[PDB]
């Protein structure tokens, strides 16, 4: 089936307050026409993350009431070990209190200052610890994936010959690590192949370089390949899972994202060398190595999370969910990012909005539209949040004027999708009509955060 | 009271798998004679600690399933916030997964390469952070705290001479901030008065110098104010918090220990220019602001429970009951660090085990015992948990040999602790039998975490 009923009952709802337009008009003017100031009480459709938003299950909540809160030892922590050491296959895991924790772990423990790190793009905090411990940072993604209009699989791959030729100008010993990311985020949560993950492996392998995954929606990932790969067909998703990471040395993970919880994550290493240190730097970030910042029951739910995300109706629900929004936008000639990826639809804000310059911030607007027209928050991954140039004191302004759709997982129906697209149909189909905005408010820093807005006026 | 009955019932229990001795025994072992190799589910009292061990009230839990997982705006950080500012005064809060989170944000943002910071003893962590960041820690503690024998009041006060010394020989503008801990785990979880906090703000009034509180176990130290300091009597614990905290320029709390939660902290602070910084800083080791590497259900059961730590009749049996084991224990001559603190009893094995010398382990193998005679699980705080001498390969050698009957918050009773005293009292009477352990396997980092022993013979 092109879109597939969901493959769960729905066991607990989530009451929303269903406020009318005129108070939704109220609300945004108060939040500065900043979705990120809008309360969660006042949104209805919540698409700003699926990070941490996630519906779990009735066995989670059920291991929920069984959280082991012991400081060390506790039944939680082995099961979530012996969950990940079977189903990704790596000998050593320490939990973390989300991705970023393992992300500061990694880093502080695998980079020597003056090196390079080369990845399929990059996610914001990943590139931050990996600078802050020396590394410079080396994009050798696929040119393709620079094209957000281009309809091609496996968008996320990396170039093997942009790989190669660091390698040669660089040198091997020079190179922290290979950072695989599964899927690609600032693709717009493109796939990467079991065949680029082979070819990097083998590359890395020539000249003693490790590679670490970036893991965080690795399932979504397991299914672009099983539904698109060559061979891969009748491969199970939980097989797929574990291959991909029989070709890395150890992976970052976000629980939040794929793992299919509100909070959680873990490092991954087979080195034993590398767990011994990760042990004793976790200690002073985290927590014990025994509970790495989490409860007992969010290890618990997290390692049952992680096995349910393993189900193949479930994660082909998931993205077809996500398809289904996009391919309707993009049947009513919507500016999307393309193909759509696993967990997120991008509106392309600057060319919704040809009336407007960049410099009146049409992804802002358009989101403070969106939600004013429907309920729905969405993102604002543009100019705003890009924000200013130290040096100059003038706007960044970057290439990608998008407003982020972000799908939590279980937590919404293909209605909620068809009323989130008929909003934005809707306004595209009178696209002049949304004003530019300006700022009333900017913070010196995090401007996306707290700044305000109104409208321009002629 | 003496000794009051819980302030609550109980809701609901946790089980527990009641073995027998020689499974005990059979465990202890497998587990190296390490208390922190024992697996959870064979352990019947878990005394190894206070942190993130406490049970929550079915307030708590009615909340955690009104958890508000959005990644901006939830209702749970909006309750957090405003809790926390009625409660502890600070203009500014931002959420963390815990202490050692805050401590982090606050190191990273207040200390200059090169600067002092100086405190009322310290924290691993704290003191991690602080030193990783470029200070040097001054302990600044009055001497009393260092003899663990002597029975006085506040041992847990700053020696405002030593930081007037300090001010005079560094200079105010290389002193980052003071660090004043509430209550003072080192010396066995000792309060600082009201008179003390006073006293070291003028001080650094004068000079221009921020204090932050270390305030992990604040309510439990506003308990000892109201008991003991003179004229404290009749106000109530909630105003004695708020007073605390009237005297710092924010601070770092962990809700594992006294907001009666599993998991949680936050970072507070006055200063709208360090606020703005925090919030930049803290998107990339814990989260967004909004959250703070805490589920939304976290924040709320955190929110609820500081609250709750408010009420006197909660506090009063918390610290009673703690008080109770090293009473019972005191009225039967074991040797303990003085006087109890407000959350564990520290045994002193050196003088429990005589007979052994530090060698030998003797609270490594005391907590041992321990376990095997009762179920009852305890921290090793002596010789092995010091780590080895990396430059002379020898053992560091630490003062304090102690064993930590750490009791978290609402989950045992007096039973429980009697129960402790007992096994404890018995292995006392006929401490000569308690043998002495050996290294069978020693990692070279941690070693208190995954060392294994077995007996000398
Ligand atoms: O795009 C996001 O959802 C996002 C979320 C964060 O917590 C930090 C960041 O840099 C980006
Ligand atoms: O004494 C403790 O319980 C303790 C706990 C920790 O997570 C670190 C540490 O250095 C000490
Ligand atoms: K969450
Ligand atoms: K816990």
């Amino acid at each position: 089936m092109m879109y597939p009923a969901e493959p769960y009952r729905i066991k607990s709802v989530e009451t929303v307050s269903m406020i009318p337009r005129e108070e939704r008009i109220k609300r945004m003017r108060e939040a500065g026409y900043n979705t990120f100031l809008l309360n969660s009480k006042d949104v209805y459709v919540d698409l700003l993350t699926d990070s941490g938003t996630n519906a779990m299950s009735d066995k989670q909540w059920a291991g929920m009431m069984m959280g082991d809160e012991a400081y060390a030892g506790s039944e939680n922590f082995f099961h979530l070990e012996r969950t990940v050491q079977e189903l990704f296959g790596f000998k050593h895991i320490v939990p973390t209190h989300q991705g970023r924790g393992a992300e500061n772990l990694l880093s502080s423990l695998a980079i020597k200052p003056g090196q390079y790190v080369a990845g399929n793009m990059y996610f914001t905090t990943t590139r931050y610890h990996q600078e802050k411990n020396g590394a410079t940072f080396i994009d050798i993604v696929r040119d393709e994936a620079h094209d957000a209009g281009l309809d091609v699989k496996f968008k996320g791959n990396i170039d093997i010959k942009k790989l190669e030729k660091l390698i040669a100008e660089k040198g091997a010993e020079n190179i922290a690590y290979i950072c695989l990311a599964v899927t690609v985020n600032l693709a717009g949560g493109q796939p990467v192949s079991m065949a680029n993950m082979r070819e990097v492996r083998q590359l890395c392998d020539k000249h003693g370089i490790k590679v670490f995954y970036d893991a965080t929606r690795c399932v979504e990932n397991a299914y672009f390949i099983k539904e698109q790969e060559e061979g891969f067909e009748d491969v199970s998703i939980k097989d797929i899972v574990h291959e991909m990471f029989s070709y890395a040395d150890g992976c970052t993970m976000s629980g939040k994202k794929d793992c299919l919880v509100n909070i959680g994550g873990f490092l991954c290493m087979n080195d034993d060398d590398m767990f011994s240190a990760a042990r004793e730097l976790v200690v002073v970030y985290e927590g014990m190595p025994s509970y790495g910042g989490l409860a007992g029951r969010d290890m618990e739910a997290m390692a049952i999370g992680l096995r349910e995300a393993m189900q193949f109706e479930y994660i082909e629900h998931r993205v077809k969910q996500v398809r289904y929004l996009g391919e309707k936008l993009k049947a009513a000639g919507v500016p999307i990012v393309e193909p759509v990826g696993g967990h997120a639809v991008f509106l392309d804000a600057r060319r919704f909005c040809p009336h407007l310059t960049q410099d009146e911030f049409p992804a802002q607007s358009l989101a403070a539209s969106i939600y004013m027209e429907t309920g729905v928050r969405s993102m604002e991954r543009g100019i705003i949040s890009a924000g200013r140039n130290k040096e100059t004191g003038d706007h960044h302004r970057p290439k990608l004027e998008t407003v982020r759709l972000t799908i939590p997982r279980r937590v919404y129906t293909y209605a909620h999708m068809d009323l989130v697209a008929d909003g934005i149909i809707k306004l595209f189909k009178h696209k002049e009509d949304i004003k530019g905005l300006k700022f009333v408010y900017e913070p010196k820093q995090l401007r996306f955060f707290t700044a305000r807005f109104d409208y321009v006026h002629h």
